[PDB]
């Protein structure tokens, strides 16, 4: 059933962000901000269980807030840099996700690893606010990013078949993933877009 309740939530969830991106161009900047300032709220929230209300609205503010790097990257490497990116995600998440359903190893070691791994992506993207890295560093960075998030994807289905998730755990459990998705999206997108 979680492969098939949790599954068919993360993708809901693809849906809503969705209509969150063609809402997005619609919304007007410096409005921008507050809304991402609450995303990291939600995330940092969340993972301190969340509902599908919560879900569901972090889905739609998250579908918003980015609409930026999209129509940036679109609107200065060609929309297929973007669509690429989009069907490339795709792909990724559903071979290593496949995987992460069928490899019986219990994945449970490396969470130790990702976490540290995310982690770090988190710093260097902190000093990137701050202090803007030049291209070449944005390259590295990204590709890292796809890495790591790429192993995020893997190990949570694998979770998903191994641990102990109660039915209540659903939507969070989904949240996990559409972070993993996402995070994957941008790193993947912003890496065919410096190419
Ligand atoms: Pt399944
Ligand atoms: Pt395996
Ligand atoms: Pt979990």
């Amino acid at each position: 059933s979680i492969m098939q309740r949790i599954l068919t939530v993360f993708v809901f969830t693809l849906l809503i962000a969705t209509v969150g991106l063609f809402i997005g161009q619609f919304v007007p900047v410096a409005l921008m901000l507050p809304l991402s300032i609450l995303e990291v709220a939600m995330i940092i929230l969340a993972f301190w269980a969340v509902g599908y209300a919560f879900v569901y609205t972090f889905a739609f503010v998250s579908g918003i807030t980015l609409f930026p790097i999209v129509s940036h990257y679109a609107s200065i490497a060609g929309a297929y840099v973007v669509l690429e990116a989009f069907g490339s995600t795709f792909v990724i998440f559903a071979v290593l996700g496949t995987i992460g359903a069928k490899m019986k190893k219990d994945l449970s070691f490396l969470w130790s690893f990702l976490l540290v791994a995310v982690l770090a992506l988190a710093v260097v993207g902190i000093f990137n606010i701050f202090s803007p890295l030049n291209s070449a560093a944005m390259m590295a960075y990204s590709v890292i990013g796809t890495i790591v998030f790429s192993l995020y994807i893997l190990y949570d289905l694998n979770q998903i078949k191994h641990r102990h998730i109660t039915e209540d755990l659903i939507p969070v459990m989904a949240l996990s993933l559409y972070l993993d998705f996402i995070n994957l999206f941008i790193n993947l997108l912003r890496f065919f877009g410096i190419l």
